[PDB]
């Protein structure tokens, strides 16, 4: 912050004038450099929201993948099922 | 950039060396700052590739799940027929 | 860093005191920015850690892939025997 920095100057051989526009030309260049960099980076805040959004993409298709497996799991039971009486029939023609 | 910054220094109490001196230190820790954080630090065009990249990974997958879900599909239409034939092949053999 | 800055001030019209002080300010506000950037964007190193870790959510799912991608051949295979079965039945009875 600005005051214990110009208040730094002034105790250390500069004046009141020299001191707070050296102190205005770092403020100066500090601030267009952090709004170019803030521009032209990315962001803490845009990450996690893109993060979110490819792990809400994982989990759709994880929740897919379950859903197949239990699907599989039912055929898979009635195929057995059919097998029991496909067995069963060839028995009673055979 | 440099101008209105030593104009400002000189007309507030420095030289002509002076404000050049200060300001060319300013430029010099700004520049090797700068350039520390353009290296460090993820810049927009980076993140596109790589989300694009990571994008790709995830489409390819669900392209993926699509067939296996409709393979899956075509095995439950075939069990479903099966059933329908073992009813009437049950029915036939009294 | 600090000494070639605080020399070429001192040999252009500054006193000791004047030369240090003004880089003391120069290393404070640069420090303050770099940590508050730091803080606020992503580095490379943060990314790649970021994308490991992604690329390990959707390693797991593509392993699990492959074995709901075995289950489904394992019920294919029974399908297929269950029709070749059920075609003989019917020429049989039919």
């Amino acid at each position: 912050d600005t005051h214990a920095l110009v208040q730094d100057l002034e105790t250390h051989g500069f004046d009141k004038t020299q001191a707070e526009t050296i102190v205005s030309a770092l403020t100066a260049l500090s601030n267009v450099s952090l709004d170019t960099i803030y521009k032209e980076m990315v962001t803490q805040a845009q990450q996690e929201i893109t993060v979110q959004q490819l792990m809400a993409h994982l989990d759709a298709i994880r929740k897919d993948m379950k859903q197949l497996e239990w699907k599989v799991e039912e055929l898979l039971s009635k195929v057995y099922h059919l097998e029991n009486e496909v067995a069963r029939l060839k028995k009673l023609v055979g």
